[PDB]
């Protein structure tokens, strides 16, 4: 006997204690270990009700990554709300480990088993656990980096696709690699990112022919973000501590829907933090190569207002609600206390 409810989560990983990698650190004093024998249980004949977008795991994830990122990646200067605060800053080592998320005594997790799940609604085949998988705190807008993927078809994802204001999130079935590099000795600042564009435009081409099945054939075009801050009118991620910021224009260049694509990138220390108003001022890149090639497995679109008298869609790249990242994927999530 279960009722939907909230309680405060504990976390498992597998960080080694040695490692001065900020996550392992984090995860060594803030988790415990995985447990090597997790137990998943099937429910037959029963239906559950789920919903990405009202989760609390995803705000719990949330306070846990603000609580990772303030005690490992301290800007040299911040600015937060009318203060200033000068800070040392050392360059420190960083690359994200999978979290899992996990119920204490009283409480269970349930687990959307459904293919096509899009996150919302009713749940055929649902199961139980004491745990989610393993998921990378990889903070990132408009490509969702190093994520699982979508078990049969690409999913759209929407808290409600006729509103334009609601972000929508791609998930992909079959990853795309994306090669990040700040080549050492020039513009120390200066990098680029390589993905292979047969791969792309056929991924492309096929979330064009899932979101015509979500906005009755319409014709589906891709342009690049209007305005905003930096953050999100490009690619933004973090690679071995380093901010890079990347052009994706030939991503969503509707054109080729064939050879490498390369990417323009710029490191920036000077940032709008997604932790919420406030820019931060990190220290200049460390030397030598550096370099991060990730699984693109997620888009973020933010479609167009207004096209309503047209046969046209647009949809162009976004972002910004880090949230979202890790709704896509929590969405097959949810608590329940049993009694
Ligand atoms: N204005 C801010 N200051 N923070 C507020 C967030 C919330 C929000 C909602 C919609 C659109 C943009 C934003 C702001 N997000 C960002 O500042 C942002 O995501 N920056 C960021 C910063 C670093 C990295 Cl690696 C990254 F991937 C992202
Ligand atoms: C991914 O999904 C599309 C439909 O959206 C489907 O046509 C295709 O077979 C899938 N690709 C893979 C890698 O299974
Ligand atoms: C998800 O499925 C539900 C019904 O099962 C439907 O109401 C909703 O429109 C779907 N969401 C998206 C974004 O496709
Ligand atoms: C979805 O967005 C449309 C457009 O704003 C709006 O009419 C409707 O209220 C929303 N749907 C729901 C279920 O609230
Ligand atoms: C990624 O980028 C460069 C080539 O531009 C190279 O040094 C590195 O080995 C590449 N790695 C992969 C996995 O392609
Ligand atoms: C790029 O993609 C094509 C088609 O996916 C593939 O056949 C080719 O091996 C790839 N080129 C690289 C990166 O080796
Ligand atoms: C799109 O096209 C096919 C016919 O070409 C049709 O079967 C399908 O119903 C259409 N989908 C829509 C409008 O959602
Ligand atoms: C991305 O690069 C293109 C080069 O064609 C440029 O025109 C565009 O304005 C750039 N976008 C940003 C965010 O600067
Ligand atoms: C994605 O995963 C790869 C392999 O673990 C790693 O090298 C890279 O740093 C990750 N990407 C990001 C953006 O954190």
């Amino acid at each position: 006997v279960w009722k939907d409810a909230d309680t405060t989560l504990f976390c498992a990983s597998d960080a080694k204690a040695h490692e001065t990698e900020v996550h392992n650190v984090w995860a060594t004093h803030a988790c415990v270990p995985t447990d090597p024998n997790p137990q998943e249980i099937h429910l037959e004949n029963v239906t559950e009700n789920f919903n990405m977008w009202k989760n609390n795991m995803v705000e719990q994830m949330q306070e846990d990554v603000i609580s990772l990122w303030d005690q490992s990646l301290q800007p040299c200067v911040k600015l937060t709300g009318g203060s200033v605060i000068k800070q040392a800053c050392p360059k420190i080592s960083f690359d994200p480990i999978p979290i899992h998320y996990c119920t204490p005594a009283g409480y269970v997790i349930l687990k959307c088993n459904d293919k096509n799940f899009n996150g919302t609604g009713p749940c055929k085949n649902v199961s139980s656990v004491q745990c989610t998988h393993g998921i990378k705190p990889v903070v990132s807008t408009q490509l969702l980096l190093n994520g699982s993927l979508a078990e049969e078809e690409i999913i759209i994802r929407s808290e409600n696709l006729t509103n334009n204001a609601k972000t929508i999130i791609v998930h992909l079935n079959k990853s795309v690699e994306i090669n990040c590099t700040r080549p050492s000795n020039g513009d120390i600042r200066k990098a680029y990112c390589e993905i292979n564009g047969t791969k792309w435009n056929k991924v492309l081409k096929q979330v064009t022919e899932k979101l015509k099945e979500h906005f009755n054939n319409k014709t589906i075009i891709f342009q690049p973000p209007s305005g905003g801050d930096l953050e999100i009118t490009m690619h933004s991620f973090n690679c071995r501590g380093e901010f890079f910021y990347c052009n994706t224009t030939q991503l969503f260049n509707n054109t080729c829907i064939n050879g490498t694509i390369t990417l323009p990138c710029k490191i920036k220390q000077i940032i709008n933090m997604w932790q919420g108003t406030g820019q931060a001022m990190y220290a200049p890149p460390i030397d030598g190569k550096i370099n991060c090639v990730s699984n693109i497995t997620g888009i973020l679109l933010t479609r167009d207002g207004g096209a309503n008298n047209t046969s046209n869609e647009t949809f162009r790249p976004g972002g910004g609600n880090i949230k979202d990242n890790w709704r896509s994927e929590l969405y097959k999530y949810k608590v329940v206390q049993i009694e």
